[PDB]
């Protein structure tokens, strides 16, 4: 794990328990589209905090 | 608290313990976009999996 301080520098850590949490609670039939979708907004929410940055100087 | 079961049921810790991983391998600046990507290649599989019963079920 030298890849321990990439980890907690992304939350990485935090993330993946809220996943379980997710499924816990919906219970899907099909878990991988359920994470997909999941990660689809959480792919939009790590974009905003992107463009968000490309205004501070 | 039956989400023990959900888990097994599904092998979800097996699931989650490839993406962290995939990640440390790749350490990705992106890691949500890296893992939306990810899910979307397991889908597939899963669909490719479902229409397979359809088929043979009858």
């Amino acid at each position: 794990k030298g890849c321990e301080l990439y980890v907690q520098l992304h939350g990485i850590q935090q993330v993946l328990k809220d996943c379980i949490v997710h499924l816990c609670i919906s219970k899907p039939e099909r878990p991988m589209k359920f994470l997909r979708e999941h990660f689809e907004k959480l792919e939009k929410e790590e974009n905003r905090q992107i463009l968000a940055r490309q205004k501070s100087n």
